[PDB]
RNA sequence: UUCUGGUGUCCUAGGCGUAGAGGAACCACACCAAUCCAUCCCGAACUUGGUGGUUAAACUCUACUGCGGUGACGAUACUGUAGGGGAGGUCCUGCGGAAAAAUAGCUCGACGCCAGGA
């Protein structure tokens, strides 16, 4: 019913609840996510304008902020593309946009998937960084995408005790 | 004369890593806000204006020779010069010069200026 949950309860009762778990001997030792990258690839995305402008369009009322149009890093032709022609739709999300979107994840679009049984918690990197993957996106309520969780976390335990408060059903 | 920060020159380039110290002041980060300014998206960075929590990260100081960097003397190779062998390939001698490599060893910088503090 509160305005920002997340924020709130970050800060008032994980950080407390996460610090006993580890007993770090200062309270900046703490994880927190950072950021959370949003990528769409489209390879053919060179060869329409409307597929183009109207996917861009759908991330932004899923996210409430323009993708941008990533351009290759090299010329490749096993793949039939050109250096400087845009290839993926990518987004940054930071401060309170990764809470509300995170609250729009784990309890609007993450549930409404298909034959949802959890998601994998063999994801890490190995460095507190986090991943997912989605076929679709209609299940946010208004093609898939790579949604890239960051975190300051060193070890991926911590992480995983980060994430798993803040919902993100693990089975 | 020392401590902190700023700013340099010299230099064998003085770093990585490990183990400690620092918060009064100083430096830094963290937290909050956003139309002077900014984002091929994002106040992260950049810019304003605020709260002072923390030395966690950075940075500063103290130590070492484990990596790294540095590096001989001596000897030999090579070579100038005057000569001499061998069918040739090439080799030897006298006078003079003289390494590289490796090893020992050295190395966790040296010296200034301004402000503040003691
Ligand atoms: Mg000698
Ligand atoms: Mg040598």
């Amino acid at each position: 019913e509160t305005i920002n949950r997340l924020k709130t309860n970050y800060i008032e009762k994980m950080v407390p609840l996460l610090k006993e778990e580890f007993s770090y001997s200062n309270i900046l030792e703490v994880p927190k996510v950072v950021k959370i990258v949003v990528n769409c690839g489209i390879g053919d995305a060179s060869q329409n304008a409307k597929g183009l402008d109207a996917a861009i369009n759908e991330l932004a009322l899923i996210t409430g902020q323009r993708p941008v149009k990533t351009k290759a890093k090299t010329s490749i032709a096993g793949f039939k593309v050109r250096e400087g022609m845009t290839l993926g739709i990518a987004v940054t999300l930071r401060g309170n946009l990764m809470y509300s979107f995170l609250d729009r994840l784990i309890n609007l679009a993450l549930p409404r998937t298909r034959d949802f049984q959890g998601v994998n918690p063999n994801s890490f990197d190995g460095h507190g960084n986090y991943s997912v993957g989605f076929r679709e996106q209609s299940v946010f309520p208004e093609r898939g995408m790579d949604v890239c969780i960051t975190t300051t976390a060193k070890t991926d335990k911590e992480a995983y005790k980060l994430l798993s408060l803040m919902g993100m059903p693990f089975r």
